[PDB]
DNA sequence: GGGTTTCCACTTATTCAGGCTTTTAG
DNA sequence: CCTAAAAGCCTGAATAAGTGGAAACC
């Protein structure tokens, strides 16, 4: 069905994609190892249409269930990876994942000249995999006795355009309706909230949202060793003037588009001050009940 | 072929999204 | 007061990332 704008695709890939390089013990293989290179996205079943739309925009990849509640798009067929490369050359990633893309690209070169069927090339793929995502397993590191660096250039890039932002937000965004309980008259204060969430590794990008969108603040959380950030907009005039117009003009994808639409409906109610009456408050309540985790 | 590529079922780790309450601003 | 905006928690699952196994094939 619908194809996806390329910058929206890149922004959603910055959010939900991952590159992959398997180096597998294989006794039937000449060098003792077989490889598989590619790029993949795993989403909840409700958003399978996105994967099919990506599959039809690029015309590559295979779709399969990933457990009971999720579905994946996986591109590993070697020739079709040239499409992945051409897309991300023209429409490049901006998060730390760009670093993983560059490794994917180096690994493609190795395999494009058949060097991975030789000892030298497998050894290079191991050095590449060492810096890719979570790196080498203990067994792989010990099977390749040499000083292999795990570090890589930090990525620091700016948001290229609102299309990238809409793809990224379709992955990490949250259009929330906070029903703030109060012993007040009607009691609950309706508060529209926009939020983007990201691991602290892209702090610089998150901070730039405040500059880029003209609003919001950055909150920091952590759970044990794991830290992340939330960009959060609460002032309704910023939501109604600076946030809703961006996504009206750069359309979201997936079920989160429906969530943003309902969110706008509540924004209208709030604008009309109708959120201060039992009728508007009850309409808001049913709208919130039927969106996000109630969808 | 016979190594090698590709695909499909499935799993494990954590970074997200999200629903919630309390406090302050104006 | 009254309402809007900010501060803030923190859980658990939709992600990210990865593996086992075998068919397909060049
Ligand atoms: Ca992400
Ligand atoms: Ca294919
Ligand atoms: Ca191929
Ligand atoms: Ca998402
Ligand atoms: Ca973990
Ligand atoms: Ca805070």
């Amino acid at each position: 069905r619908e194809s996806i704008n390329p910058w929206i695709l890149t922004g959603f890939a910055d959010a939900e994609g991952s590159f992959l390089l398997r180096i597998r013990n294989n006794n039937k293989s000449s060098v003792g190892y077989s490889t598989e290179l590619g790029f993949q996205i795993t989403l909840h079943n409700k958003d399978k249409s996105i994967l099919e739309n990506i599959q039809s925009t690029w015309k590559v990849g295979v779709i399969a269930n990933s457990g009971d509640n999720a579905v994946s798009l996986k591109v590993t067929r070697f020739e079709d990876l040239k499409v992945i490369i051409d897309h991300f050359e023209k429409y490049p990633l901006i998060t730390q994942k760009l670093g993983d893309y560059k490794l994917f690209k180096q690994a493609f070169s190795v395999m494009e000249n058949k060097e991975h069927l030789k000892e030298n090339g497998i050894k290079e793929l191991v050095r590449i995999k060492a810096k890719l995502n979570w790196g080498l397993t203990d067994e792989l590191k010990k099977a390749f006795p040499e000083n292999i660096s795990k570090e890589r250039s930090l990525i620091n890039k700016n948001i290229p355009n609102f299309k990238w932002l809409a793809g990224f937000t379709s992955g990490e965004g949250n259009f929330g309706v906070n029903l703030i309980k109060s012993k007040s008259k009607l009691g609950v204060q309706v508060q529209l909230v926009f939020r983007i969430t990201q691991h602290i590794k892209d702090k610089n990008l998150m901070n730039s949202l405040i500059t880029y969108l003209g609003c919001g603040y950055i909150r920091e959380y952590n759970k044990s060793e794991f830290s992340w950030l939330a960009f959060v907009v609460t002032k309704f005039s910023d939501i109604n003037d600076k946030i809703i117009p961006v996504f009206q003009e750069n359309t979201l994808i997936g079920v989160k588009l429906e969530d943003f639409e309902d969110w706008c409906k509540v924004a209208k109610l709030i604008e009309e001050k109708k959120h201060l009456t039992e009728s508007g408050l009850d309409e808001i309540k049913k709208i919130k009940l039927n969106m996000n985790k109630g969808r």
